[PDB]
Parts: C-alpha cells; structure tokens; sequence
C-alpha cells in the first residue's frame, strides 16, 4: 500500500532488534503488538548487526524480525542506519568522508535490494532524525561541501543601499546540505526500489526548524514524519502543556508536509531512567492525548519509541511500552484502545481533515538565524536568549488552544500567498524579528485582499541580512500605517495597560512606542502610543511592538492574550468554528471534519473537572470518545482532569 | 625501626611544612610546641625541588635541619616521597609524565631513601601523596602508552556470551591496574635502599575516587593504609553537621581497605580555609575532638593534621595551620593535645581498640560507579541521574544506622569475605549498587543461603559489569530475589512510598520501582502496586525495594523511616548484643568498640539541642570516661550537649 | 608648546566643559539624515561629537584610502560648528564591535602604521578636529596570548627581566610576569600609537578611553599614560561596567568611575568619552534604557568630579547586527528622546554659567580610598578565577573599597579613588589626610614604608579585610614575619571563615558590625586593643608619630555590601576622621541611605551636588564648611530651609553656598 490523505491511520511501535535476543522473545513482541491493535512497527536496520568479518552482508537478524512481523500481519517502517559506533545512539547525520559515502552507497544497495522483497515493508525511513545542533564542520566531507557551496554563491558585504550586511552563509549552506543529503539518500533507495514510500522524521522541531526546508523535502518524500518526544523536544513547556506542545509539533509537521500525508514516526512510549532532558514516564492519559491530538491534526500514524527496550548502556530498559515481563504497561493498554477505536470507525478515521480556523501562526528560518547572531548563543530563557522567536509564536498558539481555536503553525514559505481573497484569514507574526522586502510585499497583498495581520514583539525589526530598517527607513511603515519611536528595556514582566481600561496585557522585557500616520493609535495609561490598528485595503493590521505573547509566557497567564486576539478575529471565524465561550486555563480544543461530519477534540490539563461552554459552528454534541465518562448538556462539556474527549456534532 | 601493628599505641601528629626561607628558631619553636601538645609524630613533604642544586646533585640540608630538630624533641617522621614538580602543583603528580621522568623519580628515591633511612626517628615512607586524581593524565605519553599496552594484553569482545552488545570499561580497569603498578613500583624502589621502615600511602576524596583504588592489592606492598579525610575537600556529599557521619564512613572505608594491615588518618583538616577548599571552614575545637575519637573508635593507629604550620606563598599561604600566626596554640591544637594526653593516660585501652562490628556491611563496588559514569554522561545535577548517587545511597544508609547508634562496615564488595560456611546474624546492604555480575550474585546467593540478610534498594543489580541490563535480557537476581522487576516510573526528586496498612511512609527519590513476586512475599503500596518483597532463601532473607529509599532519606533530610524499616529487618542477635539507641535520633551518632575485653561506646551530638539518648543492647552500666561538656547518664540514658563527644566504658 | 598647538584647541583644567555624542558613520547613510543629526545635536546644546574612523569604510579594492564617507561627516560637523573626537579604528571584522586591542602580527602592525599615516595626515587638516582617540577602549579580559605578536613581545619582555624563584629571605615567590608584562604592553602600544599620530599631527590633543575600570584597572598604568596624552578619557556604561552595583547606586558607580579616571589623569584634564545614551535591546550585561533623570545625574556627577566633557554613546544607532538601533539618544524618527532633552538642559546650563562651569575643582575631603594592581593580581591567583561574587572570587579587592566609597557618598563626603602609585607620598605633612586600604590584600615593603611616613606625619590609615596579608610576590609576611607589625602596633593571630554575612559583636556598648566571610583576630603590642563578646581582639588603634591607624582585619566594607546597609560603616568611618574634615567639608548631619552628595569649588565659590536615589522625598541636613544654600540647579523643584534640602526621588540638585 502507498500512503495517502485517505489512508486508515495506524498505531505502531519501534521493534528494537539487536543481537542476543531470542526467536521466542521477538515472537512474544509481535504477538502482543498485534493483540494491542497496532498494525505497524519501525525497525532500525543497523549496518553494525549485518556486516560480517569479511565485509559481506548477513541479513539473518533482520530477516527473523521481518518474517515474525509478516506472520502477525505487521507492516515495517525500515530505517536506513549504516554501521556506526555502538555509543552513537541517534546515528550520524552526514557522511564523514567520500570513502564513508561509498560505504553508505554499498549499505543502501544491500539493505534496500534485500528487504524491498518483503511484502510487509511499508516504508523506507531515509535517515533517523535528520538535523543536529552540532554539525560536523571539522570533518572533510562537510568541510569540502561548505567550501564548494561558498565558491558557487556570490555574497556582497553591503546591501543595495550601501549598508553593511550579514549573509548567514553557514545557515543557508546547512539548509542546502540537508536538502542535498536527504535527496541523495532518496535517489540511492530509488536505484533499487521504486515501489515503497520514502519517509523521514525531523526532530526537536522548536529548535531545529531553522535546518529544515520542508517544501524542498516534499519533492523526494511520499510522507513527512517527526520525532515528538515529551522528554527531548518540549523543554519550552511545562508537562501540563505537552498537549499544546504536541498540537504545535503536529501543526508544524502538517505544514511541512503540504499535499503529502504525514504521521508521527516517534512518540515517547515509556520511562526515562538516565536518558532525556525533561525525563518522565508518560501516563496512560498522555498516550491517549498524544494519539488523538496527532489524528485530529491529520496524522496517518503514531509510532511509539519503543515497544521493547535496548538491553545495554544508553537507554537500556528505557522508553519501552512493554514491562520487563514483556506484558502491557498501562501505556500499551491505552494505545490499544485507540487502535481498537480506529478499527471500529475506519471511514471517519481515514478521512480526517483539520478544521482550519483561518488563523496561521508563521515562523521563519531567518528570525531564528538573526536571533542566534544577536543573542550570541545566550541561554538565559528570556527575549535576549536563543528560542524567544519560537517561544513567542508557541505562546500565541497556546492562547488560541486555551480559547479552543485551531491555528496553523507554518514556516513563512509554507503559507500560500498567491490567492486573490484572504477575507476572514488571520496571520500572526509574533516576534518574527527578521522579515525581507519580498515577504513584506506578500503580507501587504494578504492584508489588502482582506487578511488580518497581528504582529507583536520585535516582528520586522531586522531584514534577512540582520539590517534594521527600523534604523534606515522602516519597511513595514506602509502596511502598519505607523513608525516605531523607541524600545525601552523594562523588567522580565510588566503590564501594558490600555487607556480604554479594556486590557492589561502582560509584556516581556521591552516596551515599544510608535507614532501613527494612517493607523488608529492605541494609548496606554502613561499616555504613550503602544499599538495601532491600520485599515489596509479590505484587511486590517494590529501592531503592538512589545512582546505580549512572551509576556503571557512569563506571567504563565494567556487569558488577556486570548481575549485581545478574539476581539481582533473576523466574525466568520468565531461564527463557523467551535471554540470556548471564554478562555480556559489548561484546556485545549481543536476541531476536524471527516466525510462532511464535524468533530471536536477536548483535553483538560487542569487539576479540576471543567465545564466548557462550546459555541460556534452548528450541531449538538454527541460524545463519541471519552476515557473518564465525560458528559455534555447542550454544548456544555463536563471533562475530568487528563481526560480526552471526541465530540461528534449532529 | 619500630614497625606499626594492630597493637601500636595510637598517636596524634601534624604535618611540619618545610620550605626554604624558614629560620632554625621558628622550626625549633614548631617541634617544641608539637611535643608540648602531646603529639609524637610529624609528616614532612620531602620536596625534590628543595634538595636539587644547580649542578643536579642532592643537598639534604633543609630536611636534615627538620629531621634533627624532630629527633631532638623525640618526634618520629612520616617522610612523603615528593619528587621535583612545579611550585603551583599543590598535591603532586600522580604518575610519571614520561620514561625520562620515571628515571628522574628513580634517582630522587635512591638519593632521598638512602640518606633519610639513616635517621633513627624515621617512622614511615609515604610512597606518594594522595594517589589518584579526578583528572587522570591520558594526554601524557607514559600513561597513553601504558593504556595501549594494557588493552592489547586484555581480550575484550564487543558481545557477551548470549550475543548482546557490551561495554568493557577498558579505561576504568586499566586505571585500577595502573595505580596498583605505580604504587607497587614506588614500594619496590624504596625497598632497594630501605627494608626497615613501614611503607604507607594516603588515598583521598574516597567518596569520589574509590573507583581508582584496589586496596586488597595495595595490602601486598604496604605496612599500613592511610587517608586524607578533609572536611573542606572530601565531605561535599554532607552538610557540616553530618561531618561526623562522613568521617565515620571515611574511617570505615579505609579500615575495610586495610584488611589485616593497621590504618591511620594521614591527613585531617588542622585549620582555616582562606581561599582554599571546596566547602571551606575552620574546624572547631569540638570538631577536632569528634574526628580524633571517630578515627580511634574505627581502629585508626594515628590522626595527623594538615598542617601544624602553614605554607608562606600563594596556594594555602597561612591556611590549614593548627598554630596561629604567632606560632602559639589555636583552640584546635589545645583540643588535639587533650586527646594525645588521654592516650598517654589510657595506653592499654587506646592501644588495643577493635571496632565492635554489628555484623552490618554496607557494600559499594567500583563497577556501579563506572556504569553510573557511563549512564549519567558525567552530569553533576546532584540527583540519581548524576555522578555520586551510587556512593550517596550507601552513605545515606550508613547515616540512618549512625542515627540508630549502630556500627556498620563500609566496604568495597571484594573486601567482604564471601568464603565462610555461616552468615547467621550477618547483614549486607546493597543500596543503588546498579552493577552486579554473575560471580558476585553467586556470592550473594551463598551469603543469604547460609543465613545472611540482604537489603537492596534503588537500581541495585539493574546492570552487569558490562552495562548490560539483565532486567531487560533475563534478570540475574530473579532466583535470589524470588521476584522480577515490572517497571520504573520517574516521579519528582522526592515522593512517598505509602505501604499497605500504613506500616511505613518511606521518602523515595526520582524513580518508583514495581515488581512481580514468584517465591517472595509481595509488599503492596496504597495504589495496589507491588513496591517491595521479602524472599526466604535457604536460612537467610532478602528485602528488595527497587525505589531509591536511601536517596529518598537524603533528599527529604530525614533518615527516621529508613532507620525504623532497617531495624525491623535486622537479626535479633544484632539488636540484643550491640549497644544502639532505643529509637532514631536525628543528628546523633554512636559507634561501639572493644579493648582487652572491655566494651566502649562513642556518642556525638550534632543537633542544636541537648539530647537524652536511651542506649540499649549489649551488657554493662555506663561509666563516662570522656565527655568534653560534662555529659551525665541516668541508668543508660545519656544526656549529651550540642557538639559534645562522649566515651562510655561499659562495666 | 603654543607654537606646536597652532589653531588646534588644547584642552586644559580651565576649558569650558561640553556635552557631546558619538555620531555613528557607516556606508548607506544619506547626506540628509547625517545633516539632520548634526542640526539636532547643535540645537541640543552639544558642541562636540566623536566619530569612529573605520579603516573598513575607507579602504578601496586597490588598497588606497577613500576618505569620502568621513569628509561628508566632518564637513557637516563643521557647518554646525561641532568639534570632532576622531577615534583611530583600523580595518577589522564587521563583527569586532569594540576593536582589536593589540596588533595580531608584525604585518598587521605595518597595516596600522599605514592606516594612521593616511587618516591623521588627511583629517588633521579639518579646523573642527578637537582630538585623536589613540584606540577605542584599550584593554580586554581576553588578552591575545595565542597570537604571534603578543606571544613574541611576552617572550622578549621575560628575557629582559631577571626574576628569581626565591625572595631575599629564601622563601618561594610568584613573580606575576604575565600581569607586569600586560602593564608594560599597554604602555608600549598606546605610547607607540601616540608616536605614530605625532609623526603627522603635533597640533591636536591625544586622548584614550579606558573602560570597565572596576575590572580592568589592573591593566592600566595611568601615571605612564600621562607622558603621551593631553587628556584621559573613559567609557562608563551603566549596562557594561556597573555590575558590582544595583541600578539605584549607579550614582555611586559613576562617582567612583569619575574619581578613578580623575586620579589616573593627575595634572592632565579628563572627560568621560562614553556614557550610555540609549536602550539595550540584545546588547549589554545589565541592560537598561537610561531615564532622563539618570542622564542629568551622570553629567553633573562627572562635571562635579572635574570632567571637561560628557560624550554619549551614541547620538544615532548602528543599522546592522550588533547594537542595530541600540544606544541612541535620538528615536527612530531622528527626534529627541527624553534623554537628549535632558542632556540639552545641561548643555544650556553650561552656556549660561561658563565662568563657574569652566573652573570646577573637586573639594577634596582629604579621604583617599586606594586600590593597587597587585591586590587584584594576587586575588586572581588565590581565587583561581572563581566568580561566586564573594571574598573568595574575583572582584572583592575592588568591591571592598567601592563599599567604603558608597558609605562616604551616603554621608555626603567626597573621597578620592586612586591607584596607590597615584597617591603623593612625598609631602612633609598629612595632618587631616585619611587613606582607606580596604581588602588591599597585597602590599610590598616600599608601600609599607610610604604608609609609615604618611601616618608618622599626621596621616590616618583605616585598614579592613585582608589588607597586607600578602606582598607583591603572593608571599604572606603574616606567615614569615608581618611587615605591617610596626605600623599596626599589633600582629594577626587567626582568620576563621564564617558565613557570607556575620556580626562582629564588640565587648563595649553592645556595638555590632556586619562582616563578610572571615573573622580576623589580632594581638596588640603598641596598639590599643578592641575586644568582642568572646574575649577575642578583633581591632585596634595604633598612635604612630602624629598619625593613627585603625585596623580591623575582618571585611567590614564587604560586610556592609553583603548586608546592603552602609549606615554602620558610615558612622564608624566618621568617628575616625580628623575633626578638620567634618568642620571644613559640607556633609550630611547623619547617614542617608541612597542619597549622595559631593562638593566642588569654582573661582573661590563652593557648591554641592545632591542626588536622591531613594523611593521617598528626603530632607537632608547639610553641615560643615560655611555659607547659606542657594539652589542653582534642581530638575524637580527642590527647596532648602537654612541648610536643610528637601530633594525628590531621582532629583539632581546643585547648591551654591553664599
Ligand atoms: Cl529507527
Ligand atoms: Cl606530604
Ligand atoms: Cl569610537
């Protein structure tokens, strides 16, 4: 089968294969995996465990696993994982040398030629977790590729107006280098197998998104994947907001996928002993929350790392969904309920389309690159540190999640700026500190054609060369109908108190003051102009150059950001989309459609039972899924702590 | 030459710091006050730098002057072999830099030992100051080559017998053999020129560096084992109010290493940290008394303070000294002098001390520390997921027992005698000893089968010596434990294990272990999960609780529940025959000893308040032999003041 | 000198002080925006600008010099009658914000020679050129010992010095070769830059701006720099250099930074080359945007401390990467922020009070707080570079004297802040003079003989913390034979480490002193002992010739710092001052937390500067000296009744005494 947007979603798990394991233990795993309503496994095709002393390939260890998978009707995601040190847990991200590249060619020839013949092979994973924060610039292969890339690019030290510039050669090379290696791996597989889906799992996306050109990857993939691990990738969130983290991670991959189907290649299946940055053992409740969040965001699968554990050194007896007796943990029991639900609701679950509110939260590579130059790699967890340009849009995302509104989370190049009408569409640019003339023209077009643009923090302070048009002649003056006057540093947390008394917005670190020309000024209680609304063609701009999303984050209170944002949304979004009648702290809802029927996903992450009033769209709430006996009266849902609910609208 | 033995009269002593610039008059002033302070012994760093002449010959003058003044005041000398090194190298190099350097060290030893062996007041050669370091010189050619050779001579496979991947810990096993080799080589060099004098060495920072030290091997070339036990360097795992427990554990660890050899504490902190030390202090007079008694009660044949007098330049200039800047007694030297005086007035008692072994042994192994260093990737976040949990865990059990007034051994697993036919009324505690191999598991099976009680908490036995988890592949301790692990689930740094029927609410650290029993009796918590078991195995028993409850005690700063639970598991004979407290006392310690058939107890109060301690077990009525704040007993109820040290003689 | 001077202004101690600003020139700026800057700068009562003469923005592909970009700026400055401080800033990476501190190589040195030849030969011809800044911000915490030029200079310096591993008595020593080389290396490079400029221009003032002075003072030999400078400068940035202080004490930080530069200047005039003019976005260690009130506070503090100028970094902002749209006094519309409006009031005040403002002499109380290079160097060796902000960390040797300085500021008393070599030990009379040596842990035999002479001739010496524990070779005479025994009439017994904050509980009168980290006990011979409640001797007063010594070897200045309370240190210090200081100097009748006063004289008239940094209106009773308070300057309507000044939060006041 070739995956499509109409495929039946699956629940699956990594089957960890290494020497020493017995036939009987491996059969025990596939048997329990099949009994757990899981259809799919993923296997790391370790070159180390196939290479013989003579340099031939012995496939025996993996044949045994593929044959047992086949016997239990389990399909396999096979990860290309060439020979590497036992201590290299995640795998090398690029060849070490030309000689190493040839060894990888030989690995792919042998492994793809052999395992392509199994009728239960579902997908090739080109590489595990492309991208690293520590790129191997010291190694000869990378050193040479970077030297060649620089020779083929012609950068000037000055812009057209004559101002000095940064060119971000390293960052632009790294995008092209990822594009090149993944495309090369896809071409290598395609030498031997044109039949099977090609897949890859970008990881740590709130940090590594600046490495990833998903639109290019679409050209050589059949599906986009992702590792979304609560213990590795969600450090910007408390555990009670891993719902929001998973929703944003799902939205980010969904945006990257474009017209391709996507699935989550890795979810955390088990316990951190010594591993992980933010260690946990997922609850049964978290397992259910993550699977539903992903399916509600169009995922065609959720694969857990891992069914069974590694036995030696790094992650030995960690991450596993099965216990040390090879029986179901409460996490596998939980995952099995979702597999069962899918088998009983195939037509619904196979045709999920996320109900787009029309709100898109946009991030760009360049804001992250400019931030890394300006903060000089500081990790003090504020606006003056690496991560503020992602924490800011994630904070708006959280505010909308706590309003029960869906929002896209997209790289700016993944947004379609080519349409003739953007009536009732919303773009949020939250502390996207780098914008160039081309994207500003796209934003002007978007707003002119009826779009609503919300911009906070230092959005557009710099261009793509770290040149500040705020200093030289502000590129967004036309769209904003206003001009920045000053930024003044304040405390980590201050209040922006609007003159009309309607709003007291938590704000982080810097207070922006502006001067309006065409825009309507918004004054604070100090008599300073802190924001404006510009009518621009059929659309509008709300600009508040203080970081109010980071303010919400620092105050741990998204309520004011919710209320303000709702007041700016086109009426059609609030009328046509199910959402909460007001802000609910630590509650999320996202809606989806399947074959003309609308559904809503609701999760309560508060310490108490909540009664959530759902308004907007049409229909009466029928509870289709609830793991703690939720009930609805009219469109008022009573939902318990850690409960996941699916409402079908009739 | 007088040879140290287990019957030697213990001494109080001090480093005499000799460097150029000192006058005859000031050095005589030191030896005179040292003798007047009831100290019999000094230690002198025999700096190669201060004997080498421009021509490369040896001029012994500076050290002759010190040895002759020591001799005049009847002071014996521990002479530390300390070849030429940079002025800024405070502690000394731990291995030769190069083959050429090794030959310079040979020449140093020839000259210094040939000359100073002739002094009748020479008591011992200290082969090297403070063997071992956290920063081992793998960068240097001598070490790099020895390591390459060692690896070639060892036959390591990347897979175990069952076929699983393994780690072989080549570096760690090499470092053990490398220390064994260099110290044995230094002993052989000294013995070329002097067969008469005791050979001694002072391992240091033992709660961190014990993984470098093979004490059973060192016994083959030593006459005595030493130690540096400095409150400002080595006790970072403890608050200052528990430096009693730290010193007791450090003494027990060296005593275990010593085996049949006598041991003494080569360095104790004698004075103030100005700029030096990790956990700086100036010991109180009360701490000086506490440390000397703890060491003597743990069979120490000496306590030598670093230092009598101070260095004058740069590192530790005017620091560490027992004398003040006028070269008169601080309250620390006055305090040490009372203990020297006590020894001279109680020779027969103080010369024949044997620690009263409760029969409780807390065991650590090199391999748990090595596997921890691989799994934590050197993280220093002070939890179970950091370097040091495998030592902090057993030290926490040690503290819980100290606060119950029970002695406990603190031993490397190879220092425990597993060869006996009977272990009735013996107890082994394996607290978060995360690495155990098949050989040690068979020894533990034998120990328990023959009547031993085994207490195991935290991740004990989660890995083998190759960092392979038999918990994953087929649990090697299933037979002994009569049970099988089910899961670990990470929780907060501090949570409560609430036993069914409210029998116990145990503080626990970081991970909750659940198990399944076969032969063992399960113990359930209030959530209906199986969190522990008792297995009857031959004549003995196993108590297994795979959650870290010793680290739980540490994190909660409360050892009371760990005390109560441990007491409930002890053979009756231990509680009947050993003096101990009738209940747990926070910040109080007691350890008992015997001399010539008479039993004694050492009690120290580290709480902020006067404590009334009810002592039970063993036989006899309290006679207070030593009490520096006028402690009094009513029956066997001891009223002891804050910071007081008490010795009871049981009549 | 007058024939050499030619048309060029020579700055002097009688010059009219100016307010000025950096004019940031880079390619891409338009003629129109640069003219807009000079026009607003002139309208803001500023007479002076400073310009970074970037080699990068003059070098052509062929290696010739194109001066066009800077010609445009100099001509627009000239049109608006603005004089220029021109900073020699050779070609360096765009990302090198502050500039290289030494040549990378012999080849680089030749490139610098060529840069200086071209730039000085050309811009010396502008009649509005006021000064050459030889280098921006000499000194760095990261000295380039890795680079071949520095490596070779260090090797040569070591060969030309003869150090023994042992002192005369035979004790081991440290020689601090690196630190002594670094002093001589700064002396050499700055002197070499001055010589290079003087090849082509003998007419214009030579200037330099040492920076981060509470950390980098150990790099700086100001007495030597005097031999090739016409004025000493300084960068004193609230966001970079004042980390040892909370923001509410940046008054004290600026006063101390001004005193430190004033001491370095000796007979030369000084001015503050950089003050923070605007906002930190991503830049700075302690980021802020100065208030209008802070701008006024800083200018008056500097002028009251004899500054002949205050130049703000920056009038306009950089446009790209580091500090893009940061530091600027103008807003993004190129109009006045409240900071430029504030600075303009001070420029206006100067124009209306030329004779007063041109002749300021600080009213020296006779209190000198002394620091030495060697205490900082010995501290760096003993703390092994630890940064835990206590006595056992880098910085205690400067935080201690700064704490005494703050105590005196909060008593309304002026105090000098001087390197020990900047103190004149040559006089016959030191009656009514006071030296404070606060945790100056390194003193040599030569300085001890100077201190003995100072006290014998009527000087009062106050010494706390580990003052004199070590000599200049990190050898402790406390261990070998205490070199200060004669002067102190006493001998140290012990140090015992305690908590970060403990109390010294005196025997008498239930008196208490906050103390930091270590308790010092002593034994008196000639001195009168002071005992604590434990019957230990914790301090003494030695009567020595006509003078006296107060010694308390516990850190009580650092105790005041840790407790955030300088009241007891104020009271104790006042009780030790010669009566003549309290009789002749305006000061507060008692300690005032978060208030400062410093007094100055101009043409025989006395003035006082008062700043309130408390959250509340304060009524400050001023006593000492003569005259009735007339309020000459007040930005929040201060009023005086007799000599009782009512001053509002963040207000700056100048009193003229009648
Ligand atoms: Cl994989
Ligand atoms: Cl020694
Ligand atoms: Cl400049």
């Amino acid at each position: 089968e070739r995956i499509s947007k109409q495929s039946t979603p699956f629940v699956g798990a990594q089957i960890f294969i290494e020497p020493g394991q017995t036939q009987e233990q491996i059969e025990q795993w596939f048997k329990l995996l099949a009994e757990s309503n899981m259809t799919t496994c993923r296997i790391r095709m370790f070159g180390k465990y196939m290479k013989t002393p003579s340099g031939t390939y012995d496939f025996t260890l993996f044949d045994r696993a593929f044959k047992l998978a086949d016997k239990y009707h389990i399909k396999v995601y096979a990860t290309l994982f060439p020979d590497t040190e036992f201590t290299d847990v995640g795998g090398f991200k690029f060849p070490h040398s030309r000689e190493h590249q040839k060894e990888v060619e030989d690995y792919i020839k042998n492994v793809v030629s052999h395992f392509s013949q199994y009728k239960n092979l579902a997908a090739w994973v080109l590489i595990n977790e492309p991208g690293t924060p520590n790129l191997p610039f010291n190694e000869p292969f990378t050193k040479e590729r970077f030297s060649d890339w620089k020779k083929e690019h012609n950068f000037s030290e000055y812009n057209e107006k004559g101002y000095p510039v940064l060119n971000f050669e390293k960052e632009n090379f790294i995008i092209d280098y990822h594009n090149w290696y993944l495309n090369w791996l896809a071409n290598q597989v395609r030498l031997y197998d044109k039949q099977h889906d090609l897949h890859v799992n970008p990881h740590n996306v709130f940090k590594l998104s600046g490495l990833y050109d998903f639109p290019t990857w679409r050209t050589f993939l059949n599906s986009l994947g992702g590792s979304a691990h609560a213990s590795w990738h969600f450090g910007y969130f408390p555990r009670k907001a891993y719902t929001v983290a998973m929703s944003a991670n799902a939205e980010l991959i969904r945006s990257g996928a474009g017209e391709l189907p996507w699935l989550m290649t890795e979810l955390q299946g088990g316990n951190n002993l010594y591993s992980g940055a933010n260690p946990l053992c997922p609850t049964a409740e978290e397992i259910i929350q993550w699977l539903w969040i992903n399916f509600a965001t169009e995922a065609k699968g959720g694969i857990f790392w891992s069914f069974n554990a590694r036995s030696t050194a790094a992650e030995a007896g960690e991450w596993a969904m099965i216990n040390f007796k090879n029986k179901s943990s409460d996490r596998l029991i939980a995952a099995a309920t979702i597999g069962k639900f899918i088998t009983e609701n195939v037509k619904m679950m196979s045709n999920i389309k996320t109900l787009n509110s029309g709100i898109s939260i946009l991030y760009n590579h360049e804001s992250m690159w400019v931030e890394a130059a300006q903060t000089r790699g500081k990790l003090n967890g504020n606006g003056r540190s690496i991560g503020a340009v992602m924490c800011s849009p994630l904070s708006y995302f959280e505010a909308l999640s706590e309003t029960g509104l869906q929002a896209n989370f997209k790289e700016i190049k993944e947004f379609d700026f080519s349409l003739n009408d953007y009536t009732d569409q919303v773009i949020i640019l939250s502390h996207q500190i780098a914008l160039d003339n081309k994207v500003i023209k796209q934003l002007e077009s978007f707003v002119e054609k009826g779009g609503t643009l919300i911009a906070d923090g230092l959005t557009g302070y710099y261009d793509y060369q770290a040149h500040s048009t705020v200093v030289s002649g502000f590129a967004l003056e036309n769209l904003f109908g206003s001009y920045p006057i000053e930024y003044k540093i304040k405390e980590n947390l201050f209040s922006l108190d609007f003159e009309k008394d309607n709003y007291k917005l938590p704000a982080h670190l810097w207070k922006g003051t502006i001067e309006t020309s065409k825009a309507t000024p918004i004054m604070d209680k100090e008599g300073e102009c802190i924001a404006c609304i510009n009518q621009y063609g059929k659309g509008k701009v709300f600009w508040i150059p203080s970081p109010i999303a980071l303010g919400a984050r620092e105050s741990k209170d998204f309520s004011e950001l919710s209320k303000l944002t709702v007041s700016l949304l086109p009426n059609k979004i609030l009328n046509d989309n199910p959402h909460f009648d007001k802000h609910y702290k630590d509650v999320m809802m996202k809606s989806f459609k399947s074959n003309g029927t609308m559904y809503s996903l609701i999760i309560n992450k508060s310490a108490s039972v909540q009664t959530v009033d759902i308004v907007g769209g049409k229909g009466k709430a029928f509870i289709l899924f609830a793991n703690k006996n939720a009930h609805s009266t009219a469109n008022k849902l009573t939902i318990s702590p850690e409960e996941t609910v699916i409402i079908k609208w009739k």
